[PDB]
């Protein structure tokens, strides 16, 4: 199946990451992408391609645009304002706050984050972009007629809700990508959301909306990042009512576990009557993943592309997270093995 | 008149603080208690005493017990889960989440912070209680007859709210303090804070209370810290309507601008009833302050003392912020100068 790549991920190369109480070199790094690239084209998934440029048509659907224009100059209005370290928020409008939006930078860059410990750093915006074309286009393949493909999204998106950035994520990819399918023409689809990690600003873009149903198997909130959404009870409002499925789940929990929650979440996606599904794919759910509590192996991310394949409607494969170990790579591939096959 | 100081404010001592992107030396420094005890000696303020140590009592009628209990282990929890630096929140509760407690510290941090800057370390806690301390021993020197008193608190107050700590606060001294005064019999207090930020945490204790008058004279939100809270049209809710006054004010404001507004609050206490007034007194408002952008001079604060104080109502002043340059004590000292005139 065809690999979508922008070589312009390595524009995001962010210098700090807040870990610990300490500013630390990023996890979300671009060794990342070369890791995952080379490793899937060992797997023999040679087809690699740059995506066409996009502009913001698909993605002021699914984020709200004073958001996104804040991205666009955040870095050049930090460095304007005289800070000597990256862009890094940390006032936040929370428990009983007021709903209006700051006018300065600091304030805004409060406004628009979830999560503190990402920085902007300069090329962010164009990283993000390219990031998010990489996702269109693999989303204009399926529309097209492929039944696979992967997006080689660095950086990954699920955390970037309507109007917020965190958890390493500026751009929601798999949402775009969702909301692109809808626009080329599908009524109905599905993002599933493989990740350790909650897929909140997923969840957040989808919450209110029938047309697209999020599925997430992740940490359970009450111990993981991002720690204020995920939990089994939320199943969606309004429109969106019924369309939300979270499935938390525990420290050590190892595929036996883990995939009794995929088929659960598959059979929701069938119910639904999804016309293709995104996979937000994150292989932190690895036994060795340096920040995350699951206990899958290598050979389970064959199973579980093939699981999700069995769906018998088309894939597209969005990258996320998983980090720290050689075999980021070997385990996204290994999904894709498992799809192919 | 009698100073309230405590020794213990020194077990604060927090190696880093988030600005600017870095991780630098705090701005809310032990060195500044040292400044200001030796400069209102220096006026000839020095019936210094230390203050008697109280238990939860008051304290758990202004704040969360929640809160209360999460800042006792916080630093316990931090160290105990293996992180290299001071704690720091990074995730925070924003727009559209869960309204869960977390169970872990890393979620349990972010739950009850407003502010990243403001790290814990060992000692806050304890700091923390020590600086409560002399705002109740001031409170209760006022009680007793007194018609003038200042509790020199550190680390300051009015950024704790219900239940988050930030802006170098984590418990409330001002708030605590008029609790004190309301549990001592009085039936309606006024807090005047007159630090160059909005108390927003004093603001969210009192926001649906109307015993307690809450007026803040301080930078605009819109371009100062806290960012979220402080504009005029904020005037109070359910019981508390009509009872909180807020004066944002731009930048270069001079005393011939600000002094306006004190004018304006005082005329608003006076119409309240207050029985007495708790002040929170930061001196950021000077001219060099560091972090902030008003233009008062020191001889400004001999007439906003007298000024306060010519409501012919007992006052216990509160020490907050005021940064980076001895002159702080100078400035404080001119407050009580006035009032003591
Ligand atoms: N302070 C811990 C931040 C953890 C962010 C994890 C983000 C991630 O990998 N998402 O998939
Ligand atoms: N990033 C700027 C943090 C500013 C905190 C100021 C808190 C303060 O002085 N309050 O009175
Ligand atoms: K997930
Ligand atoms: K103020
Ligand atoms: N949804
Ligand atoms: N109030
Ligand atoms: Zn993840
Ligand atoms: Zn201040």
């Amino acid at each position: 199946m065809r690999v979508i790549f922008s070589e312009d991920h390595k524009l995001r190369n962010a210098k700090t990451e807040l870990y610990g109480g300490e500013l630390v070199p990023p996890f979300e790094a671009p060794f990342r992408a070369e890791w995952i690239l080379a490793a899937v084209k060992e797997a023999g998934f040679d087809d690699v391609v740059a995506p066409a440029r996009h502009g913001l048509e698909t993605v002021l659907k699914v984020h709200d645009a004073g958001y996104l224009n804040f991205l666009e100059t955040a870095w050049d209005r930090w460095k304007a304002a005289g800070y000597k370290g990256e862009a890094i928020a940390t006032s936040f409008p929370v428990r009983r706050t007021s709903p209006r939006i700051p006018t300065d930078i600091e304030g805004q860059i409060g406004y628009y984050c979830n999560a503190a410990e990402t920085a902007i750093s300069p090329g962010t915006w164009e990283a993000a972009l390219s990031s998010m074309a990489s996702a269109i286009d693999g989303a204009d393949l399926i529309a097209a007629g492929h039944k696979a493909a992967f997006s080689l999204c660095r950086p990954p998106g699920h955390h970037a809700g309507i109007d917020m950035f965190g958890g390493y994520c500026f751009i929601n990819n798999a949402a775009v990508a969702a909301q692109r399918l809808l626009d080329k023409g599908a009524k109905k689809i599905a993002i599933l959301d493989v990740d350790f990690h909650h897929g909140n600003g997923t969840q957040d873009i989808f919450y209110e909306r029938g047309d697209v149903f999020f599925a997430s198997l992740h940490g359970d909130p009450a111990e993981a990042f991002p720690h204020f959404l995920g939990y089994a009870e939320e199943t969606g409002k309004g429109a969106g009512a019924g369309t939300t499925a979270n499935y938390p789940m525990g420290r050590g929990t190892p595929y036996s576990v883990w995939g009794e929650a995929l088929t659960d979440s598959l059979k929701r996606i069938a119910a639904f009557g999804a016309e293709a599904i995104v996979v937000s794919l994150g292989v932190d759910t690895f036994e060795q993943d340096p920040i995350s509590f699951f206990k899958l192996t290598s050979p389970d991310y064959i199973t579980m592309g093939r699981t999700i394949a069995a769906s018998g409607v088309p894939l597209l494969v969005v990258m996320e997270g998983g980090y720290g170990v050689p075999e980021i790579g070997l385990n996204v591939a290994n999904v894709l093995k498992g799809v192919a096959g």
